[PDB]
């Protein structure tokens, strides 16, 4: 019941205790193991909120105290009265960053702590939506020296009120299917692209166009609003020798801010709560640059570089592939714009897991999304045994709502 | 049940049907994933409905299930267990369940070429010498001058479990590794504690940086036996870099056949515990693994630095940078020395073609995501954007603990 973490390249051992404290299903069975899957009442209520306000009170080294029990039993009397019940902002702040720390995809927890949360939970509208929103963006870009933030909005009440946003970033490129049979701008957008044009957006048909948010309040329909240009930071990227990558008119922005999760803290379900924190390279140079479902880069970057590409043991997508996160690193460096590169943000998340393991008996870690999607056993998480594990405050999945909304 | 996995590059959608007969145990539960974790004498009783469920497995593979073959050779099979408490497979079921075993195998991205497997069977061997013999014959057989054949020699099975047959090196061929007084390593890191066996057993090493380890063998249980693998069979590629003349002067080869020894074979509930196999190299493993950990080769800085990168910060991805040159190079001497080996693109390719075709043949096809992407381009390899469902079917490859840490000297 006590299992035990190796990294085969320091023989390191760690002893994990955390994970008996968690509650929710992972998917795998003693049968057969899911992990590279991608998506395995007020009597539900009030032991959700137990489990988190236990924890709580025992973060503030106030367990058991009187202050603890009385609130203990004041959510109590108000779920059974209101069927539901309001976190104190303390208790919402401290929510939120643990929700953070419990990601086990995360590979940049080391900076858990800091995430500065935003209250929106006095927000009634889309454009009371939006105002919050450019908050957001404009606090957690800071010119280019970004800073962890989370916008936290009205709770789920009975489900038919929910607030949502419906891009899966903040910020994102539109994606059209050309006449060609191609696609212009980001293939991954394209659905959520042609839904802002099925009422209203006026797309400018570039490869690099910023979406518009499409905002849903308290249950109504979803409305529109274009981000203050001047608040979305881009980056155009070049290559520090490589004088023809300019050419390839790339560039991306650089606030990663994922819109689309759902928050739950003490059982409540907190739908919209957008997050951002900054980017790790290979997010762009390696995904969204050179899948071949996105800008799919590859060859043209190979050409450039006049590689024989008749063989695929020259290995000229991997000379392309670095080069092309060469390149993403040093654009953003160069703008002053907050980068990480997958060693570094490997290293941290190493002296993260052990700070962890000592502080708190473990750190939940999904190994399949932690390893860096290029060299990944020259990182040290790749050597790293990791215990995979849910537990709450956390950040779920949600469908996607043009697929459950009632216009 | 059915169960479906996705590839999210191409959206294809599969159904698996086959972990519907998965007996063995992940180590995973419904509140907790291990899928990361590197690993996490049999009773007459528990031992013929493991020997029925293989029997009937083969019989149906040959289209005879039912038979009176079928029905007579379950008789014979339960009457000699019930009689001398194991029993010994035909050689044809020996044949079929190897090339499970590896069919099975689901760490292995190299599994399409499962049914072409070369079984010697060995079960008529009796000592170390006999060992030796049929393991020079396999590393000659298999090597064919350079145009790589995957086989496997399969020596006595377990009985009682102090009569036992290991091959106590980890592969047939492996470079030795010799720890220093200041504390540095010369030669292979991963194997210093073997050179160290070897060497008291009474091996003169020659203390180089690439010294074949000589075969320690043990026969029947009784205590292992050296000797040296004739050198003219052992084939070993010098490695150059088309374009970087310096890189030869970095004094790099490595052995041209992998051919792990270490791991026991399990089929019908049979246990060989020596049962050394091999196939062929796909290059990140030299490369990657071999070269570049830093508990192993950890030629990265050295290989950097005749590069001239900027080494000040990681950020310039220097490390990344001669990782890939490093491969180029294994891979270009293998070629040009025309002895067989994969790239990680080919041989991943390969594996997806592999899988739908289980999946629509067989029903599914276990494999372990985390040991399949390669270590290194993962993403820009098919088989990162493929959903995988890992379960173990049996006859199957098992780990074993290294055999000085059980052997009862005598
Ligand atoms: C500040 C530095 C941060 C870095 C460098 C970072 C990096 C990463 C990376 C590389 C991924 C994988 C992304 C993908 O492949 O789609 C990720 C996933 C994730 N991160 Fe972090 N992160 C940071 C901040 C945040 C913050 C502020 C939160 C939450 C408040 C957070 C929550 C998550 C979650 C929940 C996932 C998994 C999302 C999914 O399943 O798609 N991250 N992070
Ligand atoms: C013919 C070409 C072959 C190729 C290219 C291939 C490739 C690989 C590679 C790249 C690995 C991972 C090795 C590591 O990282 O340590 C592996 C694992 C494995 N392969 Fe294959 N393989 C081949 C043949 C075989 C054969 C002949 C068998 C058995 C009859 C086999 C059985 C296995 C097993 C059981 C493992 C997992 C070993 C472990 O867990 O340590 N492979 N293979
Ligand atoms: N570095 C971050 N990266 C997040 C990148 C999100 C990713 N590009 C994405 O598309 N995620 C999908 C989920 C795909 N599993 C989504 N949010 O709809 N996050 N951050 O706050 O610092
Ligand atoms: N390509 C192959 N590679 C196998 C390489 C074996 C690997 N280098 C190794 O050291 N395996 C450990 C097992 C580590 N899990 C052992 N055999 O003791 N196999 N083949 O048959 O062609
Ligand atoms: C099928 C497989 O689960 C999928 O391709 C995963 C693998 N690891 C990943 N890791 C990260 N960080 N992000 C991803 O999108 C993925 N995709
Ligand atoms: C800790 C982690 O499981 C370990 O480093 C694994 C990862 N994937 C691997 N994949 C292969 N093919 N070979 C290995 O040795 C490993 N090591
Ligand atoms: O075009 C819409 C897509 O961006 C959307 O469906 C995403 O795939 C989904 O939100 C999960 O990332
Ligand atoms: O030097 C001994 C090692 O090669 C041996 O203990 C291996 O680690 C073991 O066989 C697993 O690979
Ligand atoms: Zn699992």
């Amino acid at each position: 019941r006590f299992l035990k973490v190796k990294n085969w390249e320091t023989d390191v051992v760690l002893t994990d205790t955390l994970h008996l404290k968690s509650t929710l299903e992972t998917g795998c069975t003693e049968h057969i193991c899911m992990g590279s899957i991608m998506l395995p009442t007020k009597d539900q209520l009030f032991p959700l909120a137990k489990e988190f306000l236990d924890q709580y009170y025992s973060s503030i080294k106030r367990f058991g105290s009187k202050a603890h029990m009385d609130r203990l039993e004041e959510v109590n009397k108000e779920i059974e009265s209101t069927s539901t019940y309001q976190l104190k902002d303390t208790e919402l702040i401290y929510g939120a960053k643990h929700a953070w720390r419990n990601a086990s995809r995360c590979v940049g927890r080391i900076q858990w702590s800091k995430l500065q949360v935003f209250d929106a939970r006095d927000c009634t509208t889309a454009h009371g939506m939006f105002n919050y929103i450019c908050n957001h963006v404009k606090y957690a870009t800071n010119k280019g020296n970004l800073r962890s933030a989370i916008t936290i909005f009205p709770q789920r009440t009975d489900g038919k009120h929910d607030f949502r946003v419906w891009n899966s970033q903040l910020i994102r490129y539109a994606g059209y299917k050309q006449p060609d049979g191609s696609t212009l701008g980001d293939p991954a957008n394209v659905q959520f692209t042609e839904i802002c044009i099925q009422q209203g957006w006026k797309a400018p048909r570039g490869r690099f166009d910023v979406l518009p948010l499409l905002l849903q309040a308290n249950g109504n329909d979803p409305e529109l609003f274009q981000i203050p240009p001047e608040l979305v930071l881009e980056v155009p990227i070049r290559h520090p020798k490589f004088d023809w990558f300019k050419d390839l008119g790339l560039k991306w922005y650089g606030l990663p801010a994922v819109s689309n999760m759902l928050l739950e803290i003490g059982g409540l379900e907190f739908s919209a709560c957008p997050f951002s924190g900054w980017y790790m390279g290979t997010e762009i140079g390696v995904r969204n640059y050179c899948d071949n479902s996105r800008y799919n880069i590859l060859e043209e970057v190979a050409k450039k570089m006049d590689l024989d590409m008749r063989k695929t043991s020259s290995l000229w997508k991997d000379q392309a592939l670095v080069e092309i996160n060469i390149a993403v690193l040093y654009s953003f460096q160069s703008d002053k714009v907050t980068i990480v590169d997958h060693h570094s943000a490997t290293e941290s998340f190493i002296k993260h897991m052990e700070n962890e393991y000592r502080c708190r008996g473990g750190c939940p870690a999904d190994w399949v999304w932690i390893v860096p999607p290029m060299s990944g056993s020259i990182t040290p998480v790749f050597h790293q045994e990791m215990l995979n594990y849910r537990l709450t405050p956390s950040f779920e999945y949600q469908p996607d709502p043009w697929n459950t909304h009632v216009w």
